């Protein structure tokens, strides 16, 4: 059936038709909605009979987006890609089959609200790296192009893919540049509590830590299976922000600092059944990721009680809303701050707007735009920005970035 | 489905288990291959049949027998008969008061839109089922709100009146709240009060209501019995509470002219226990503070004043990266939970009602094996994150007793 999506606030109805398109499940039941389930559901490998099918619908909506269905040209990749999984259990996509298969898995994430850049993305092939040098070769030239001195640029950088489970190329950081987290002897949190865990693993694993608020944690690169191997990113490529506010001159001196390159690199990326488990992808920062959720989390940072004292506020009861109030200025700060210093990145009103552009762009070319009202809608401000009045359908399309265990649970040390 | 469903708290790390979601009875809009969840809304003679209705009934009834600890009981078995013995001659049935009062209670508990249910239990019902003029309803509704308001220590309350019959002598309250604000378009395209209820305001001027044309005119209600025409009636003033809107620090925010209401009353739901249909039910609690602080008076198509106060706070407003609407919406908020507060009118804030949720869907779990939850509607419109239902994952699935939307009923009235 064509579904439709009203806008409360405008009362724009779109149709979707895309969806007839999904295959994958999305965990919901007629009975029960998953929508604010975070991950609703090394031997699990592809095989030959799974692979062709997802192989052909790849190759056949590749030749349907260059308008070229049923050409000479489609015929033969179709029987080239079957040979080829016949004879070696899989096959290797070409150039121009991966860099449309990237930016499309960009514009099936359901959860971003960034898309309407989709098909800007530079994709970096690396799918001929053998060792953990080379993929830190291959990091830190994806981190130069993308920071480019401010002036962000969106990028992804493709290391080979699974073959048996056994061999996988991994990037052990969540994302590519982090601040570490310490355990303290009295039981609080120096630096990034989030990562204090993996700030350990590097620990046992020989890197010495300055134990600062606001130390990169260095880069863990698994190659082929094998142990993951330290590496510093040199320090000129790590372009950070000092924090200040416009009004407030004592905000500079809570010492707050934050990097500019927002880059993931624990996802999986699923092209027409192979899987990429090394994709390390970057954007550029909406402020909300680093002003809402890094620094005011309970679990983060969590900078709310500081930030609410220096601003004298009665912090008693909660409806002096003293918590919104820190919230408010924090954000203001982080915005303030990145474009003081011409790095790029974006407010959560001009995102979503951006966001509500983009799903009117997807509904008449393609017919739909899958999003995640969960994800979409930003951790502040929700109703005073247009997704929050904005119905939206989930549904899962392929090429698709999926998440995967982390690989300290998986991988079999030597 | 699975047996044991598991969700977590990405804040606090606590996994909870649900097996309540076996008892679901109605359907979500999902599918296996799509999520409507951030969908709002996923004939009038097609009522109950006898064959649909037995089932319904005994369901219901063997939930209200086991709540009491006497399932399986000779009063359990007797009470299953009757209802039976009624379907069977009469094509419906009467619920006794006791399994009214436990039906409306439930329809709360079970309402997975609702962040207020850690009060399910303390529901004043008012039985109204003998009711059949609209004179009728207009006192039980004025009884209902006095009840309610309680001289601003607000007391939860819902009042029923006759369930649907044949579905051509539907009892309904026009008014989708037993208290709003008439809005007034005007020739230019601009509008005086309440754009929200512009329409409705249009149906009672034609009913004959005479409008005072201001920006925060009560409505009247608007009232049909026994499937008559509907006849308006005009609350006396002196039962609306009303808090005019100041704020601790700015001595200007009084002089916008802000007030609000304090009784939130919904009237245009159904009622389902046990296969009947409740199609007049106003119910009423006590406002969380952002409903009023950012919906009501910052949602553009609302009062949307936004501009107004950045403007009285000097805020640069050239640019959306200084969050002058961020900084004004906290301000706004601010100055409702103050007035509210300092006026003795009940009233909640987002971070203490959503707290109280998280320990009232704890409870559940543990009691009752699960609380359905709208993630959708539970997250506050403003500072989620900062609240703790945002990292509390959720699962949402429908129950009965539950309350319904229905259609809105000039479009199905059949004038007489
Ligand atoms: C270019 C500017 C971009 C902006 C402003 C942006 C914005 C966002 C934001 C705010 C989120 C929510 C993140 C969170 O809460 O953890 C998100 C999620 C996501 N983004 Fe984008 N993004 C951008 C670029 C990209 C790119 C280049 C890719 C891939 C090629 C991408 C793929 C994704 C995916 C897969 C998610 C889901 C993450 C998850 O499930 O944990 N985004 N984006
Ligand atoms: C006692 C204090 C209460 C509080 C603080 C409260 C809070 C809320 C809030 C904030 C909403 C969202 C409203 C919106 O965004 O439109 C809501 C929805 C709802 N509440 Fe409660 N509520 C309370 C009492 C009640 C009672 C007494 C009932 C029924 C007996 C009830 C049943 C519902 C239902 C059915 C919804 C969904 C409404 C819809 O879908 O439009 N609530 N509640
Ligand atoms: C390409 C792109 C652009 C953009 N603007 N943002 C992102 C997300 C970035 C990002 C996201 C996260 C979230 C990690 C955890 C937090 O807990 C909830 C689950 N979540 C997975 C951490 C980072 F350190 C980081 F950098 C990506
Ligand atoms: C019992 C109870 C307690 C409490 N705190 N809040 C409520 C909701 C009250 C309430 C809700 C609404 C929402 C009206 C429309 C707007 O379009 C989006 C969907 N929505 C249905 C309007 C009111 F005027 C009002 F008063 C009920
Ligand atoms: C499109 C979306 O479902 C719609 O705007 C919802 C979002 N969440 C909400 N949550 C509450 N409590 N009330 C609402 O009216 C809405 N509106
Ligand atoms: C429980 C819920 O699914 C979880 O807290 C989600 C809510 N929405 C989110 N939205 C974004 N953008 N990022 C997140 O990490 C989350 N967390
Ligand atoms: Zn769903």
């Amino acid at each position: 059936r064509f579904l439709k999506v009203k806008n409360w606030e405008t009362e724009v109805v779109l149709t979707d038709t895309l969806h007839l398109k999904s295959t994958l499940e999305t965990g919901c039941t007629e009975y029960i909605c998953m929508g604010s389930i975070m991950h609703p559901s090394p031997e699990d490998v592809a095989t030959k009979d799974q692979l062709f099918p997802l192989a052909k619908e790849f190759i056949d909506q590749y030749y349907s987006s260059i308008k070229r269905f049923g050409s000479k040209a489609h015929m033969e990749r179709l029987e080239e890609v079957n040979k080829e999984i016949d004879t070696t259990s899989t096959y290797q996509l070409k150039d121009t089959e991966l860099i449309y298969g990237a930016k499309h898995a960009w514009r099936n994430a359901s959860r971003c609200v960034g898309r309407i850049q989709w098909s800007k993305l530079q994709v970096f092939d690396a799918r001929d790296c053998t060792t953990a040098h080379g993929m830190f070769n291959y990091i830190c030239n994806h981190v130069k192009y993308a920071t480019n001195k401010g002036n962000l640029r969106s990028a992804i950088t493709i290391f080979p893919q699974r073959t048996d489970g056994k061999h996988d190329f991994r990037v052990w950081n969540s994302q590519l540049i982090r601040y570490a987290g310490y355990k303290q002897p009295d039981g609080s949190t120096l630096g990034d509590p989030a990562n204090v865990q993996f700030t350990e693993i590097c620990i046992q694993q020989g890197w010495k830590p300055p134990r600062g608020r606001f130390d990169v944690l260095p880069l863990l690169l698994q190659a082929n299976g094998n142990d993951p191997e330290l590496f510093q990113i040199p320090p000129e490529l790590v372009l950070e922000v000092p924090i200040r506010h416009p009004k407030f001159e004592w905000f500079k001196d809570l010492g707050l600092k934050w990097y500019g390159l927002p880059a993931v690199s624990n996802m999986l990326l699923e092209i027409g059944g192979l899987e990429f488990s090394a994709c390390p992808f970057s954007g550029w920062y909406m402020g909300t990721e680093i002003g809402v959720r890094d620094y005011c989390d309970n679990s983060r940072y969590n900078i709310l009680e500081e930030v609410a004292k220096k601003m004298n506020l009665d912090m008693r009861k909660t409806s002096s809303l003293w918590k919104d109030q820190a919230l408010v200025e924090i954000n203001i700060a982080v915005l303030y701050s990145f474009q003081s210093d011409k790095v790029t990145i974006v407010d959560h009103h001009s995102a979503t707007e951006s966001f509500i552009k983009h799903m009117e762009n997807e509904y008449r070319c393609r017919g739909g735009c899958p999003a995640d009202w969960v994800w979409i809608v930003p951790p502040m401000s929700g109703s005073i920005t247009p997704v929050f009045h904005q119905e939206m359908l989930n549904y899962r399309l392929t090429p698709s970035f999926e998440y995967q265990p982390d690989p300290w649970n998986t991988h079999v040390w030597k």
